[PDB]
């Protein structure tokens, strides 16, 4: 296994069509123990991750919530068991208010409704690391879910500015994970038909905001030089799996592309 | 006169080293019709412009201020004149609180403090735009204020992830005005001995981010193949008057760096 | 006017289509004194540059010539007269066979074809500021024509290695250039309907090349927020006359952007 | 074994500090069956990989040999049995002649000796590509070796000319390379103390070069989060035995980065 013996914890499932739910499951597949964490819902966490190849602990964690974020590593150590430490850590949260994306204009999103989505997306990598750095070992990995956001597009809005945001936090994450022996890095995917993706193509977030979408989507398969399978989450996740893996044990404060190669072609 | 007869507004002026009042002296020396904005220390700001080579209408603003910004765009037709427009908009304004900046570890900034510094320094790029756009002519021109963050640094620490989101609104902003005609860039300066940078380096924010920052300093004007003078922001003011001016008029959503080549060069 | 007083040599020429047949109107219009270097067919660049605003004098330059190199700098000097130097250089030279574009396969281009293609296109650029610094004035200004290579695309196929070779030149270049005091950048412009170009849309390097051409220059004004007109090429003029000029003092070795934006838009 | 059942052929082994010799042992270790290709002085290779932990077939292969490119894959058909294919190809091999390195001049290398330089080091790539693809089983990988040329640097001169060709030409290899359901990519390294580099170190091309080259690998360890060490190759080995896996099988016409994490800081 990829990941034999390791102790890594996954956060970021809501739904079986989470990119942390495909991360976990291969995770385990190739050998890892896993702790999870959920944020409110933790009953419809934990059914939805009955369905996991094994059983693993499950704890609450809002990122806004200082109170969680100071008491994380004790929880995690009394679920892995005193003395043991993590190897990895999964950041796959993100979330940006509807007033900032959508065929909402981009000028009418309140600065509340932004910092509420940059505190969510970019500034917790930064939260999570402080808290888990001191229960990780060396050889470590910590990985976050990135979407390149180097150019502007149609309806990704303030989620755009957060990833920017998000991307320049892992650089600075990885100043300070260096010191314990821990890479950082973030895996730019391509789109992926989320529960939540879906219901923006079918018109959630306004009908161009679902039109500009759709475009971008299949734009997306068109450039990849492999192709791109927006309803496969598998190639993502394996991804992530080798970044925790100790076969990229020379890159940090980096962004891995897993999108079909479509970000290296122009059409 | 490069800027002969256009109108421009000019944010950022706070003492006589502020970047914003070379850029306000060259476009006056250029032949634009200045309107300037200050925040706080008004009567201090009217001090410092009196040295201007012409007179020019001094308007307050708070970009967290939202009735400044509703009031903005009527204060400044009422100082040009009715049936007058702007020609030109600099946004020079940055802020991030001192949790967020030097020896003080990156993981201990609050996320209140981080997200005043990114309301100021990134999310007021888009504020300004909004408030300023109908009140702009065809063939008009934004420009902000940047410091390339695209890699880590010592010190900066927070601000360079408000930069990062500051130059992903930039591309969000091109996309609104390029409905008006007009464009928004970015310059991206290298370090300018303004009274806050010498008294980081004198040690305010600590004394190894003082050293950090000067020996970041040592190695631009090193690393640039025309050199680098910290001292002069003259170059910098003349690289945001040719963006005002109609000799690039192709150029939007994009960064144009006046940091004497130091970025295009490892060592 | 911009340029006025300044020497400025432009290579380039070949129809009144041609990038540099404008940038040299322009530069006349603004009171640069110029000096053409045209390749093999001086006879017909003779007579297209009657119609520039001004005569200027015409040497021949072919760039894989080592004797015409060898001659340059002396035949401009008696062009303009012992005692002056020049103030600018402008490069707007490229060539790839045709086995290195179009439907032809990527790889069966043979080297040979490749290497002239690269030698004409890239590494002449390091041949002219060898040949030009030691007669150009501190100031001054070397400017070479550029097409954003950082993404694959169809048929530009090996002019994009080309260009790619290019933009790494030009960096070192800045590093000579700037012991003289002189910048170096390119202009990376988005797509002009020079002759070559409508030919090829039209087919002369194969049809799904055409077709495939006519695409990018489709999705080009989409993606580019203020627009981009492919028959007027007058906005990527007047953008290297801007580079040309003393109002972009602290830029070199480095690329602008005169495309409308595009490049920082993904759809 | 991370390589288990797969068939992979490693170029660019010529001592045992060759990068490709411990790309060649880790995949061994790792479970691949290999063919090795050598350029010139086969008998010294054949000694150096009989240090190898598992014998293999050694194939002679001069990239500038039309005739040596043209029989390859009969010659690896032959070597690995009718009816197998491969799945993984490693590019380790570049050249500059010296005149395009070190204390000589930029200005002064002839264009024969860069041409000589770019068609090892940046044309071969797409030759080994277009000779190996036709017998390359579907999910398989080609991966190359880089060193980082987006900044010019001192000494390296017009190799970083070369790799940044070669960044383009891996664009649009991984075009071709989609079609047969094969991912091509780079691997960018920090410095290793190969012979060569070690000779240049100690002054084999001036020493000025010599000087500029060992300050170039102090800043780097410095700079990396993890650190660097140069005398140790095989993080980059595992490195490329990642992108040779089924592990990051989204990726293609990219560059991953086994340097430390040293590109992602500034100082
Ligand atoms: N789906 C795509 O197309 C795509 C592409 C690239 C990257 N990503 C990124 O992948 C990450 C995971 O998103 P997803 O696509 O799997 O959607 P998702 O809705 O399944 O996951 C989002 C997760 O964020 C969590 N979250 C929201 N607020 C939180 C809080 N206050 N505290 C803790 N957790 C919180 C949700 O509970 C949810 O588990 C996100 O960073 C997303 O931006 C998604
Ligand atoms: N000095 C450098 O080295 C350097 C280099 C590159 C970029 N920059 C950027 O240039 C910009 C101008 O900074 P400077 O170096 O001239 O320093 P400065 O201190 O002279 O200017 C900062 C300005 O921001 C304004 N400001 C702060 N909070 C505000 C608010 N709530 N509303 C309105 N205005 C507010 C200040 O009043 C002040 O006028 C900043 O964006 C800075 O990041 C500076
Ligand atoms: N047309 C576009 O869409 C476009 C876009 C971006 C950049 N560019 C670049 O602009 C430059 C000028 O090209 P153009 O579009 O005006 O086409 P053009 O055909 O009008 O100009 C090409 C020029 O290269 C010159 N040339 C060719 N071989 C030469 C040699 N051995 N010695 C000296 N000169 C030689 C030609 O004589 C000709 O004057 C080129 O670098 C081109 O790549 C063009
Ligand atoms: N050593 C470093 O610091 C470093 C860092 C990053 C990347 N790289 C790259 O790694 C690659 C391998 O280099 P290395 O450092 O292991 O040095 P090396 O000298 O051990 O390998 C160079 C290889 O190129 C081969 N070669 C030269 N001409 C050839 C030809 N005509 N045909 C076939 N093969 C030929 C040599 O025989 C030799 O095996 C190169 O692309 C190099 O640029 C090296
Ligand atoms: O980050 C997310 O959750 C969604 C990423 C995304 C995919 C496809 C299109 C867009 Cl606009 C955005
Ligand atoms: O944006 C600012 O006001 C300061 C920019 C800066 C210059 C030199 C060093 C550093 Cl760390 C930062
Ligand atoms: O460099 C040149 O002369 C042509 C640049 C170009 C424009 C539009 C489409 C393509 Cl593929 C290439
Ligand atoms: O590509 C190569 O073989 C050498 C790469 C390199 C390492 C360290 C310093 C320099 Cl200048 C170059």
């Amino acid at each position: 296994g990829l990941l034999d013996g390791k102790r890594i914890l996954v956060s970021g499932i809501i739904t079986d069509s989470s990119i942390a739910f495909h991360i976990a499951r291969v995770a385990q597949e190739q050998g890892a123990q896993l702790v999870l964490t959920g944020f409110d819902r933790l009953r419809l966490i934990q059914r939805i991750t009955d369905r996991l190849p094994a059983k693993a602990p499950l704890l609450e964690l809002d990122v806004q919530n200082e109170e969680h974020l100071a008491s994380l590593a004790g929880r995690v150590t009394e679920a892995i068991g005193a003395g043991n430490k993590l190897d990895g850590v999964v950041h796959s949260i993100g979330f940006m208010p509807q007033t900032g994306m959508g065929i909402n204009p981009f000028f009418d999103a309140p600065y509340a409704d932004v910092s509420k989505g940059i505190h969510i997306s970019a500034y917790s990598y930064a939260s999570m690391a402080k808290a888990l750095l001191p229960i990780m070992n060396p050889g470590g990995s910590i990985v976050g879910m990135d979407f390149d956001p180097s150019r502007a597009m149609p309806a990704y809005n303030w989620m755009t500015v957060a990833k920017s945001a998000l991307e320049s936090v892992n650089r600075f994450v990885a100043r300070e994970a260096g010191k314990y022996g821990v890479r950082s890095n973030l895996v730019a995917a391509g789109p992926i038909r989320t529960l939540a993706m879906s219901a923006i193509v079918g018109g959630a977030l306004g009908e161009e905001a679902g039109a500009q979408i759709q475009l971008l989507e299949e734009g997306w398969d068109q450039r990849a030089p492999i192709g791109w399978n927006m309803k496969d989450a598998t190639p993502v996740a394996k991804t992530v799996c080798a970044l925790l893996s100790d076969w990229l044990p020379a890159t940090t404060g980096d962004i891995i592309y897993a999108d079909g190669g479509a970000h290296t072609q122009l059409l």
